[PDB]
């Protein structure tokens, strides 16, 4: 028992990363195959950032004048492409520890691991959520750009997020892997501004469940509510619609632990109208919202990959 | 900016990771060098648990007893030996994924990441800390023994940690790799139970350090007080007591902050006995404790290893 925000293992991916030097710019790359994904604001000089035609400055750039370094072993660049908002760097040398891997692209709400990188060397790894405004909160720094969220399926990387920057209120912003941001962010240096953000109402469920799982049981009642009634509720408290497919998602914690979905929500309706009364959940004092009820599956399972 | 509980990258460990294998028990194992490290426990049947005399169950051992899989791969195990509560089982295989190494038997209140492990396979990786009372707050299920904690200096890893048992709270308790149990903990099964734990002072002070430096400053205040008077008040709160040596470890986040160490402990002081007022600090309603000063200093710094 117990129950930790659990990244995936990082080792499939921290065999990817590589450093991509550009003029005065420092970043990482992901390195599968003989090609090297990074962000295209690589390209950009310190006074091009405000309004970038990255077509432009991309013409006028030649093989050589990327650098990449995987450890100490230099990378001869023999192609550069432009895929949306990501740089695609073809190298002379095929990975050879390449991962299983997909591109995916997630929908605000699910979950990811990130491995943090500076100068293509893993600083840690952390979980993070997709928020519903397409930030993410996570810890970032100068030099991170190019850094990957992923998750593991089996024996399979499904990278769904590469980092590009960070907006005012300290959340950041990126792409999937294939250079489309998530959210309405551009690579432009200019003020943009998440939007207003909700609380991820399916992932505080699936945490609840999380906790009764564990033994955590002082905020049930007897209580129920209608979906209806409960997104009622919700609306008020900015938290998400819950709809019958979230509903449906949540079926085999329901059934596992033996307390309906729609009575879960009437005990997360009385949390949000009453507090916690300093009462802790899982060793938080808040309702947390950055689990799936797919990651509580598999930490209280013990799902493993390979 | 931003902060999260970060792991080291697990890449380094994973590499390492087995299955142990005797009689009906399987459990993992830890594979550096041509030797695989595992809870002396895995000899136990499911009725010597209560009691067992391991010096007895193990001279009764064959070195073929042993199945240690290392992926598909077997290992021929051509030795064993006990040493405290760990079985060191030779095996006539070098790892070539094996890191850098050292084995260490940490203080509480410090942290390590742990890679959680089922059959050999990792699961996830979690960041936690050595308890007061010797206890982790992990997050572990049967089979999960093996398991280990561990931190990355530059390219080492230490290995601090390897999981034994869980203990009726939902906490874990076990040793380092050289056997040792971190507290008072016997691997026997019966009644044991952790002592009264307490709250990691220089820890939740470091944890402030990190909000200021990512811009929470809703909590400091004008007011200082004394080592003696703040130790007044965190004993009243089971805290820990904070030493001078604290105060100076201290002093590295307390120069780049320009708050003096003292005076981060009045505000926690007034933390203490006023709460929190329905506010937050980076993301959390409770006073975390589970960073260290170097923790921080990493993470806000952008550390890397390889």
């Amino acid at each position: 028992s117990g129950f930790r925000k659990m990244a995936f293992p990082s080792g499939k991916v921290e065999g990817c990363m590589v450093q991509v030097t550009c003029g005065t710019t420092t970043l990482n790359g992901l390195w599968l195959d003989d090609v090297v994904y990074c962000p295209r604001h690589v390209i950009c000089t310190s006074e091009d950032m405000l309004n970038p035609n990255y077509e432009d400055l991309l013409i006028r750039k030649s093989n050589h004048n990327f650098l990449v370094q995987a450890g100490n072993v230099q990378l001869r660049v023999i192609g550069h492409s432009m895929q949306n908002c990501v740089l695609k760097l073809k190298v002379d040398t095929a990975n050879p520890k390449t991962p299983k891997y997909k591109f995916v692209r997630i929908q605000p709400g699910q979950t990811f691991s990130v491995l943090a990188c500076y100068n293509g060397s893993p600083s840690g790894v952390y979980q993070c959520a997709m928020r519903p405004n397409f930030t993410i909160k996570g810890s970032f720094l100068n030099g991170s750009c190019g850094s990957v969220g992923f998750n593991i399926d089996y024996d399979c990387v499904s990278f769904c997020y590469m980092h590009h920057m960070e907006l005012p209120t300290g959340v950041h912003a990126g792409t999937d892997l294939e250079g489309n941001f998530y959210g309405p962010f551009v690579d432009r240096q200019t003020a943009q501004a998440a939007g207003t953000d909700t609380t991820i109402t399916v992932n505080v469920l699936a945490w609840l469940y999380a906790a009764v799982i564990n033994g955590d049981r002082w905020f049930l009642n007897r209580f129920t509510t209608t979906l209806n009634d409960f997104n009622l509720v919700a609306m008020k408290y900015n938290y998400e619609p819950l709809t019958q497919d979230h509903v449906d998602i949540l079926g085999p914690l329901s059934a596992q632990t033996g307390i309906a979905v729609l009575d879960m929500c009437a005990s997360l309706k009385e949390l949000l109208q009453n507090g916690m009364n300093g009462r802790t959940i899982l060793g938080s004092a808040l309702l947390e919202d950055e689990f799936t009820p797919f990651d509580v599956v598999r930490q209280c399972s013990g799902v493993t990959f390979q």
